[PDB]
């Protein structure tokens, strides 16, 4: 009896920023107006990103009161800290609810407690303030996973499963969330990567119910998680760094990040399956959640697996609507592809397939899939 | 079969710090041999600490060349960082290839890691650059835990038994290192919190191995880890605060932290005993690996539990020989009763008892236990 995910719920912060809009509102904000030179480049990078809006918790206001965050290099993690670990829990308690409505078992039931972000870091921790919020008990069982990356979406499904499995009737209540107000930063010609994720970096919030043994009538499952991996890609450590450093937390992406991911995915694929039936062709039989961490890497992961058109379309769905959230983002991508399979009439909600994988993708460069089996469409 | 301990292996820094010698040095290298007040006061601390001598990596050079470290509330983060993100991993191998030793199984075999610090925090973390120093298998199953605190010795215990129990086969390398370089504060009347860190936080990395079902006659265990419980103590948020500042880690200790460990630590003990056994406990039956945040801490815990003189006693000579190292402290116990208990001649690694118990204590205020039976000396 393996561990099913029963629930997903999901929130962003109530402020859209559409793309079209982002690069006027960004030159305007930051004092950058006379850099045209970074404005033709931003402007080309965000007709690239397949980013059509974000949900962001930083404001205009915020930036006028806090001019160093848009000053590059100078000393301001105090102030993003002040905010970020007061808005993680927040958001994170939103789509907590949401989830735990959908589960539908009172609160007392949750025995475990994985909380996820790379937006923010303190002691007490995101786990602590949460279980205040939601009035969880206080003998939940917690696992507190800061800064991890971006492929930590998958990462807490594979521990979720080792903790629903070996804990008999344990329920793990799994959020993860982000406000990338603490890695805004200004323009400079020579850290032009915040170029980048200025187009692409979003905020928002998943949750998460995992068990095993679905009670009948009360308990409905969605998906079951059957097999998991973690691996290094070889030769990649510069692909994604982050510093948690006075200016906030800084980062470096390197150009080759989608390169990489297309040189290595057929064997990480083919390695994660063989845990399973040892299927190594024929990808275009399962169903997707693919972390968006740019648009060129869903399009190198739909190249080199052969993957027809249309079969990303939840995840590139996800990408266009709410950017790049980091690890909330490939559970968004589920709830899409269940809502989706609802409006569509499928047999399961992985699209109709039976089997599915989630690629979480971070730094390393680190590659974490979880392979997933759809289940029928009830309740 | 439950998870075992197959392996114990610890490290700390080359510098010792004689306690009888810290005052002068902490006052002389930071500039405040004027302020008598203050000295008086740390003078009272550090002989009612119960520490002895600490290792630590921080020297008196490196004040010298980032004097910003000692000068209360400056920025000082970057500095520390570039120093705890090379050494956290740097001790940790030490303990690992030790833990490594002692198991006797190639690195090849080991298919989990969790890595544990306070320390530092950076990304690739903690856990990548050991998987390069130790040349680990790039698919291993990595858990990063950063900024838990020091309850965390207790519940990467739990982490692994879950992970070792529920992949057949699996073997996990646990390592928890802490290098205290990122907590070093200046002295200020307004912070007196700073002199008990002062006297007590020291460095220090420990290295565990579990797995279930080991290899007859090639793997053996040391302890097996039963059932573990974590809580959050009543009323008590403010007993321990860490904010990751630009000035480092700034901290804050409410006094009243010894008073809330023993207001529930008959009910903690409780509630973790009630599932493995359905009848009442005699505390005095069971083995001890108390997490030392300071004496006053392991008092509590003895007086509530009404214990015996000398149960405490592996507990005690760890924070006397090594001070609080964080998370890893409660596994330079369990490895000092080991040690202990051969050289006594007990017939078990747990002081010839057959029961025990890991209490970590930390931010929250939280607990996490760990319920152990011994093993067999062999
Ligand atoms: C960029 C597009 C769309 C460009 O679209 P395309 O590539 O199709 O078009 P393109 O080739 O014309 O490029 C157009 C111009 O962008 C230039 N350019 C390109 N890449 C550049 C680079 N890396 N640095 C500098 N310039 C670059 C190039 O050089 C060209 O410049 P020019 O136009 O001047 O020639 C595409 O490449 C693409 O999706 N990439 C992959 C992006 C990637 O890795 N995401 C991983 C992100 N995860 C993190 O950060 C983790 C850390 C944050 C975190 O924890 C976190 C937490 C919470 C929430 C969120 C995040
Ligand atoms: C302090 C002793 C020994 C005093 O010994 P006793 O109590 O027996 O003697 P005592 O009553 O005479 O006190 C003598 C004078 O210390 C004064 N004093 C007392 N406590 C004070 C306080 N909190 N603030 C201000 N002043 C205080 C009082 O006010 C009196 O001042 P005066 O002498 O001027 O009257 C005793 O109490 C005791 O073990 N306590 C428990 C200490 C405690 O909580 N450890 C938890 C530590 N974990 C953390 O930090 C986690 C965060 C760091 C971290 O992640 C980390 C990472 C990696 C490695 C390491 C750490």
């Amino acid at each position: 009896q393996h561990a099913k995910i029963l629930a997903i719920g999901t929130a962003n912060p109530p402020n859209v920023y559409h793309q079209k809009d982002y690069p006027d509102f960004l030159f305007r904000v930051t004092k950058n107006e006379h850099r045209t030179d970074l404005r033709e480049k931003f402007d080309r990078i965000c007709e690239k990103s397949r980013t059509k809006k974000r949900y962001l918790h930083l404001t205009e206001e915020m930036l006028k009161a806090n001019p160093n965050i848009y000053t590059y290099g100078a000393p301001s993690l105090d102030v993003r800290q002040d905010i970020c670990n007061i808005e993680v829990p927040k958001l994170g308690q939103e789509a907590a609810l949401k989830a735990i409505k959908e589960w539908g078992q009172p609160i007392s039931r949750i025995t475990h407690l994985i909380f996820c972000t790379a937006s923010c870091v303190d002691m007490p921790g995101c786990d602590f303030q949460l279980i205040k919020l939601l009035g969880l008990d206080p003998s939940v069982t917690r696992t507190m996973i800061y800064e991890a990356g971006c492929y930590a979406g998958a990462t807490v499904l594979r521990m979720a499963k080792d903790f629903a499995e070996n804990n008999k009737g344990a329920r793990v209540l799994v959020v993860c969330a982000e406000i990338t107000t603490v890695f805004f930063h200004g323009l400079t010609d020579t850290h032009l990567d915040i170029l980048v994720g200025q187009a692409l970096f979003a905020d928002g919030a998943s949750a998460v119910i995992v068990g095993a043994n679905p009670e009948p009538e009360i308990e409905r499952p969605l998906f079951e998680i059957v097999a998991c991996r973690q691996t290094i890609l070889p030769n990649s450590e510069h692909g994604v760094v982050v510093n948690i450093r006075e200016m906030g937390f800084n980062y470096y992406l390197s150009g080759d990040v989608p390169k990489f991911v297309g040189g290595n995915v057929v064997d990480f694929m083919t390695k994660t399956f063989e845990k399973v039936d040892g299927k190594k062709k024929d990808w275009n039989s399962l169903f997707f959640s693919v972390h968006p961490g740019g648009p060129a890497i869903v399009d190198q992961v739909e190249e080199k697996l052969g993957l027809k058109e249309g079969k990303l379309r939840a995840t590139r769905h996800v990408l266009s609507e709410y950017g790049n959230m980091g690890a909330p983002t490939v559970h968004f991508i589920l709830d899409e592809m269940r809502n989706k399979s609802i409006e569509e009439g499928k047999t399961t909600t992985g699209e109709g397939l039976e089997w599915g994988v989630v690629i979480g993708i971070g730094p390393g460069l680190t590659v974490e899939t979880a392979v997933l089996r759809s289940e029928s469409i009830r309740c």
